[PDB]
């Protein structure tokens, strides 16, 4: 009846004021959440953002990360104080049909992330081991056994294995930056919140600073990782009777989460400066993983003789594909954990980790093998580009499931009927939190129409455009109705 019954309140190791060892104990949840923010689903969009705007967008990254650190922390609080996840809170404060709508929506979000991870991992196999594109996918389907071995390890070593992947993809991209020797002064100048990123005048590669910036801000959080954080934050036993120990617990999970999401921010920065210093200006014409592989393997694309010799040897591209693999392993862990959370929390369905990863991976790979089937039927022409367009079109479910995850979180944590007058949010995080939630909801409701119109490709059929407008209006209005309904129920609780 409690979230993550297998590992809930497992190891509590606060030992007086020995703070840093205590920090070493529970440092896992923050890493498990942060590794999701390093998925390849936006890698290109960083590199592109670097080529179109050298170091300019870095600040935006920071801001985004900060916002992601805010809401995530809030989720952790809801897990630490209430001893229950966000899905159990929402489902407890609303009917079953709304918990079922939220269930299918979040299932579609983690399914989209899973599509990104299976595409990036399969392509990673096509690049490293030269496995055929169709075989690499059905090889990625075999991650259920890696989940079986994953199940016997334990969170003290699982949550450190996630750290291992994090520093794998962090040192892979940091190594290619170390060889690049970039002008770190311009990097520092880019990290400052300037007003050149909010303008619309450069328009390089069909992208203005305000468009790229608002895109980075819009994709700030992932809805599944909020439920994830609220569930894994409970894995540390708390008496819930000593205010100093629960306040300490909040400081604990906060410093952990910021320590890891800061690493994710560093990875995004390494991708932007990867697009600025490593690649030449405008050398990246194919945002696909294969386009970045050959672009990292062509000496004329880099801007340094050392990177030309190393690229001719073929080490940059291979490291890139290794990073693709290490990123593609995340959805096997966090996808199953979060899927269990939303499942047994929203619809009260107890399912094992076997059929979970089976069903999610199959539903994820169906459109992938359909895309590879059509493109390989066209002669393997534009197959990687179509895989990239599938990966980017999948991300609409995140925008569909975002407000129903950030609004109920902010409401339930701001109310004293869930946190109490002692552990509710400060008047500071009330303003910052409501501002961020409004901005993200507006931006994603804007993104719905753009992605739905993007489903029809770059060929604008005049009759299909109006249909995309009708479908977009219907979807955003339906999300408005669901949003005001959830607002009404939660505010009836408070």
């Amino acid at each position: 009846d409690l979230s993550l019954s297998d590992i809930n309140s497992t190891v509590e190791v606060p030992e007086g004021h020995s703070f840093w060892k205590t920090l070493l104990a529970y440092s896992g949840p923050g890493a498990l959440v942060a590794v999701g923010y390093m998925d390849p689903g936006n890698w290109s969009t960083s590199i592109t953002g670097g080529q179109n705007f050298q170091y300019l967008l870095l600040s935006i990254i920071v801001i985004s990360s900060l916002l992601a650190m805010l809401l995530q922390n809030m989720a952790a609080k809801l897990g630490i104080v209430c001893q229950l996840d966000l899905a159990q809170a929402i489902r407890a404060r609303t009917s079953r049909r709304l918990g079922f709508i939220f269930w299918i929506l979040t299932e579609l979000a983690i399914m989209a992330t899973d599509i990104a991870e299976v595409i990036g991992a399969a392509i990673a196999l096509y690049l490293l081991f030269k496995i055929p594109i169709f075989l690499a996918v059905v090889i990625t389907v075999l991650d259920v056994f890696l989940l079986l071995l994953l199940n016997r390890i334990g969170f003290r070593k699982i949550e450190a294995l996630v750290v291992c992947l994090i520093f794998v993809i962090l040192f892979v991209f940091l190594y290619q930056i170390i060889l690049s020797q970039p002008a770190w002064h311009q990097v520092a100048k880019g990290l400052i919140p300037s007003w050149a990123s909010v303008q619309t005048s450069p328009k390089i590669g069909g992208q203005t600073p305000l468009s790229a910036s608002l895109g980075i801000i819009g994709a700030t959080i992932m809805p599944a990782n909020l439920f994830l954080h609220s569930a894994i934050s409970q894995s540390r036993k708390i008496d819930r009777t000593d205010s100093s120990k629960v306040a300490e617990a909040v400081r604990f999970s906060n410093w952990d989460s910021n320590i890891q999401l800061s690493l994710a921010m560093v990875v995004n920065a390494l991708l932007l400066i990867m697009g600025v210093a490593v690649f030449k200006s405008g050398a990246v014409q194919d945002p696909s993983f294969f386009g970045l592989y050959q672009a990292l393997s062509n000496p004329d694309m880099v801007s340094n003789p050392v990177l030309a010799e190393a690229a001719r040897s073929g080490v940059l591209s291979t490291l890139f594909a290794v990073a693709l693999l290490a990123s593609g392993q995340n959805s096997t862990i966090t996808g199953t954990i979060t899927g269990q959370v939303i499942m047994e929390g929203f619809i009260h369905l107890r399912l094992p980790l076997w059929l979970r990863r089976l069903v999610t991976r199959l539903i994820a790979i169906i459109p992938v093998v359909v895309c590879v089937a059509i493109t390989s039927h066209q002669g393997s022409l534009d197959e990687h580009q179509a895989l990239n367009n599938l990966m980017n079109n999948s991300q609409v479910f995140l925008a569909l499931a975002l407000p129903f995850s950030i609004v109920p979180l902010l409401m339930l944590t701001d109310s004293a009927a869930q946190m109490g007058n002692q552990f509710k949010n400060t008047r500071w995080v009330k303003v910052m939190g409501w501002l961020t939630v409004i901005i993200l909801t507006l931006l994603n409701l804007i993104s719905i129409s753009s992605q739905i119109a993007g489903f029809f490709g770059d060929n604008p059929s005049s009759q299909d455009l109006l249909l995309s407008q009708v479908i977009s209006i219907g979807i955003i209005l339906a999300m408005i109705g669901l949003l005001i309904w959830t607002i009404i129920d939660i505010r009836r609780f408070t």
